[PDB]
């Protein structure tokens, strides 16, 4: 087990917690308590939850080979909730400065947050800011006395931090570096140098894999006061595997996955994003389908939009996919055997976070 | 002591420590690096430095009454400055959000930072957003095995969340609280009936005097390790009282001192603001004043702000606000004298803090 019905029961918990607190120590009117009521669950709710999930079955692993209390196992059962409910909230302040960063019009079915007709972009960038804030006044509430404070707070802070730094590294990766400079408008590049798997790597390394894989993985451990049972080494380079594998897909779905079922409206070629297709392509194409590329790449006209796609429809980029995921699946197996030698229930828990990964189809 | 030398000479340090470790851990390559310094530099310096003086000038006056080694004081003035600059970089990362929320185009006599030519809005609220995540990775590695460590995160989290929600309070203070919903577009209020003193000091209290005044107060005892020395519901109600006198100057500044001599250029008419001003005409004006008000706030219109302006001058708000003033020295000064019961050394920071305040012209 009922994990997913213990987990969403949590968020009524918090939810209540958070706006009770607004409401009797920060004067909170009741029309805007309702108002952060349905912002939080607007940008909170409605996503996959894997993020979230991923620290429940780390918990729930350990607790099928751990001699507890059944209190002591509602506890960290509590904990990996509350835990995973911090990583969603993350995710829902980085979703929704994201979506305004990148011009983007749907999330999860509906109008971005910064679009809903009463709220604009000014308190947007301020609803974004305070569901962050809700992330560490529910760590503060819920984990005060626990033994893994420090270490989850810390490691919590470093992985936004990456994160933030991540989005840097997207939000400028279509400028040539060379050229970066405040003072100075930036142009597009029009070489397109810098779209190599390198660099397109380190974007999603920073961007997506810290808060996506090893953050919701590390997090399990110390609300289970496993950290020290595992290599620390191969979950990094786990999480950063299949989180570079999570990020490859979610660029084929902005092209690919019609909207009604992707719950959202690709901007990539638009905004002209180092993306997974885009590198790709440049690593197969040839002279004539560079200059074809280059002449459409990056702008919002629809036709020039869908020169690109035709060109990566004609690219067989299907085959690269394949042979991608070909050698993740070989990569992600053999961590998996190496988590097994200090921690088989910690192997299997990633075993089920990559093919919850490899099956999704949004 | 040399407070002034000292905390800009930490600044170098800081900034070092967080561009190396950009370097050397999260894979950044020299054009960003550049970037972001410029982007610290620009957001961090040419302020006042009142809120990173005064955690220095709390922890001087301590050390001046204290017995300590040498190596001690050191230490507690190198951690308060550094907790300084966590204030000093927390004030960048709301006025880099703020700007952006307030349509505003001037800040410390440069650009706003989202004005930069080679900045935008896009890039400039992640920005912002690594402001305020820079604050915690100095706290962590500076402060990684001090006593306070726990104390201080905690605090300076509750702060941050009291400023968040004060932004919201003050990005919706123009609306009507009935009508707030984010699925109908906010009209601006036209019976201004939530133009109130009471009103405008809940958004000041949060917005405002937690992070002004209450953060840096706090942190320069937490340093300090004297924090159960002083009688706490003092430091609040001190701290509350001139932190709503600051924002008061501020509110009366964004109209009448010349932008050459504030560094900004005021949007509070043009953005329909709750501010000091236009509570207080309203708790003044006839019946006709209201009605001319009413007809030109909130305008972007140059000859409609101008009518408010006339409005204002007319309404001899100057005898107001000395009313307010000599009130808050009266009760400034009370609450002075209490705090020399338990803390003389608090008691004459705060009094240091005050005058500096009092005495501020931008
Ligand atoms: C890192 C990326 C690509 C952002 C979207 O994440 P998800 O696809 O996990 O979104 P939700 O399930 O939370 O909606
Ligand atoms: C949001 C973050 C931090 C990473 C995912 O970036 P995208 O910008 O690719 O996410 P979507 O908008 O595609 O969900
Ligand atoms: C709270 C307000 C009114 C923001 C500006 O603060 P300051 O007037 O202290 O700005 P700097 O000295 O940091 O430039
Ligand atoms: C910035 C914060 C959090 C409070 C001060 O608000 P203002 O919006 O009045 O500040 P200025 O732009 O006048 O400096
Ligand atoms: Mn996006
Ligand atoms: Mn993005
Ligand atoms: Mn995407
Ligand atoms: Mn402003
Ligand atoms: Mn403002
Ligand atoms: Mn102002």
């Amino acid at each position: 087990m009922a994990s997913m019905e213990r987990f969403l029961s949590v968020y009524d918990e918090v939810q209540a917690f958070l706006l009770d607190q607004l409401q009797s120590k920060y004067e909170i009117d009741p029309n805007r308590a309702r108002y952060l009521r349905i912002m939080m669950d607007t940008t909170c709710l409605g996503g996959k939850y894997f993020r979230g999930m991923t620290v429940v079955n780390v918990a729930e692993g350990f607790l099928a080979v751990t001699q507890h209390d059944e209190a002591t196992k509602e506890r960290i059962l509590h904990d990996a909730c509350v835990g995973g409910w911090m990583i969603e909230f993350l995710q829902a302040h980085y979703l929704v400065e994201d979506d305004i960063m990148d011009g983007s019009v749907m999330r999860r079915g509906k109008p971005c947050w910064y679009r809903f007709p009463g709220v604009t972009t000014q308190c947007a960038i301020n609803d974004g800011i305070i569901l962050k804030s809700w992330t560490q006044i529910m760590a503060w509430h819920y984990f005060a006395d626990r033994p893994f404070l420090k270490d989850l707070l810390c490691l919590f802070q470093k992985v936004d931090y990456a994160t933030a730094v991540g989005q840097m590294y997207d939000v400028t990766s279509m400028c040539d570096s060379n050229k970066l400079d405040p003072e100075v408008a930036q142009p597009m590049t029009t070489d397109f140098a810098e779209f190599t798997p390198a660099i397109y790597k380190r974007i999603v390394k920073y961007k997506t894999t810290f808060y996506t894989y090893l953050l919701p993985l590390v997090m399990g451990l110390l609300v289970s006061e496993a950290a020290a049972s595992v290599e620390m080494n191969l979950v990094e380079r786990v999480a950063h595997l299949i989180g570079e594998y999570f990020q490859v897909q979610d660029d084929v779905m902005d092209c690919f996955t019609p909207p009604e079922q992707l719950g959202k409206v690709g901007t990539d070629i638009e905004d002209a994003k180092c993306s997974w297709l885009a590198v790709t392509f440049l690593g197969k194409a040839n002279a004539a389908q560079v200059a074809e590329f280059k002449a459409n790449y990056g702008e919002k006209d629809p036709a020039k939009v869908a020169v690109v796609k035709r060109l990566y429809s004609k690219a067989n980029l299907q085959a690269d996919f394949a042979a991608y995921e070909a050698e993740v699946v070989r990569e992600v197996e053999s961590l998996i055997e190496q988590l097994k030698v200090k921690s088989p229930t910690f192997a299997e828990s990633v075993a089920v976070v990559w093919e919850k990964t490899h099956k999704r189809k949004k």
